[PDB]
């Protein structure tokens, strides 16, 4: 398993302009187009994001590019912010994909509010991690893939995505 087939299992693929769980206009592998409420603003967004007019829908190659720079962007997010690298340098290569599952869906500010999170996590404290970050709205939303993500961090192992 790898970054790209965790979050393609946690996002799901769908070709046409789709609302998240938050009710905002998403695409593709889980990519976010605008947080307004205008199909129109999303679909303007769209044509700009693959360079053509779409009219709402993509192929699974522009979808999978999109994916690719998603992912990148959540990297260079943690790699840029100085209160994430040093908490993800600290991690082993699993716990990094869940360290950029949360990035890629919250972004650097949905995480702004884990402090105390990020300080066990860098103690390797799991247990005690897995409880704070459970203790979260983050949680209370989207339990079954928090509880994926928490297990990845709580074990090292993939054995929540088997
Ligand atoms: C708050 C949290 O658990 O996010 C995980 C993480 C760890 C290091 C860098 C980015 C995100
Ligand atoms: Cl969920």
């Amino acid at each position: 398993m790898n970054i790209f087939e965790m979050l393609r299992i946690d996002e799901g693929l769908r070709l046409k302009i789709y609302k998240d769980t938050e009710g905002y206009y998403t695409i593709g592998i889980g990519h976010l187009l605008t947080k307004s409420p205008s199909l129109n603003a999303a679909k303007s967004e769209l044509d700009k994001a693959i360079g053509r007019n779409c009219n709402g829908v993509i192929t699974k190659d522009e979808a999978e590019k999109l994916f690719n720079q998603d992912v990148d962007a959540a990297v260079r997010g943690i790699l840029r912010n100085a209160k994430l690298k040093p908490v993800y340098d600290s991690l082993d290569a699993v716990r990094r994909c869940a360290a950029i599952n949360m990035v890629f869906q919250m972004g650097e500010t949905g995480v702004a509010g884990f402090t105390n999170s990020l300080r066990m996590l860098q103690q390797k404290r799991w247990d005690e991690a897995a409880v704070n970050l459970a203790k979260s709205r983050w949680y209370n939303q989207t339990p079954n893939r928090a509880k994926r993500v928490i297990t990845t961090f709580r074990t090292g192992t993939w054995d929540a995505y088997k």
